[PDB]
């Protein structure tokens, strides 16, 4: 309860993204590693970003506190959590996802304005499931 | 039209952002869900979080002439991806966490600030483990 509306709370969610990205990133800079023949990059990449999986997952603990930090939802229970993948999903297919498309379009990246739209189809798929699994939810 | 300094490209980055996030928290919520024998919930937040595993793999394949999301450095050979990498833990830990460490414990949050402590001496074991690679890189 403390830590609700302090900086700390701010810099958990900053942390919390940051070390998110460092996992997709090592993953990335691994594969790529893979491709090379560099194996024991790729396997220091693997090795790095699994503890950048733990960070993230303790600054999620301490955010359980306070909200999820993608909706501002409280997250927990699968009932919980459901409620929150569901209002994310919907904000990427809704807004985020056709937003950003219009603006790759805008600035002649068509290319890019499609893989925009073909994620936001991904996000109303995505958003449908977990509607459907919070209906079948009994608890 | 030039990715470079254009809107799509800060797009990209934020999108990125989100997908890795979006992983992270997925992931979190199917082992909450595991706990509680839902199987299949949580067998559709492992299937999701794959699903945006492959949406940041996408994003960052877009971004890999223009920078890397966590610090505008080129990305792509295993060279560039560990200069890359220590750039990044190299702010983690002389900045980030620090910083974030003396807040939490400014406001009283003595854990979590020994929590960020923690972090910024993983941070800066993760760039000298990725500077000994590079200083040993064939390629």
């Amino acid at each position: 309860a403390q830590l609700k509306g302090s900086k700390t709370e701010e810099n958990l969610k900053y942390a919390f993204a940051g070390e998110s990205q460092a996992n997709r990133r090592y993953l990335y800079f691994a594969s790529k590693a893979d491709v090379e023949g560099q194996n024991d990059i790729a396997a220091l990449f693997r090795s790095t970003a699994e503890g950048a999986t733990g960070h993230a997952h303790g600054h999620l603990e301490y955010l359980e506190a306070v909200g999820d930090p993608a909706t501002g939802l409280p997250f927990g229970t699968s009932r919980q959590n459901l409620q929150s993948a569901i209002a994310g999903e919907t904000h990427e297919y809704t807004d985020m996802y056709p937003g950003m498309a219009k603006t790759a379009r805008d600035e002649g990246f068509e290319e890019i304005a499609n893989w925009f739209e073909t994620l936001a189809k991904a996000a109303r798929s995505h958003a449908n499931r977990y509607t459907k699994a919070l209906d079948g939810l009994v608890d």
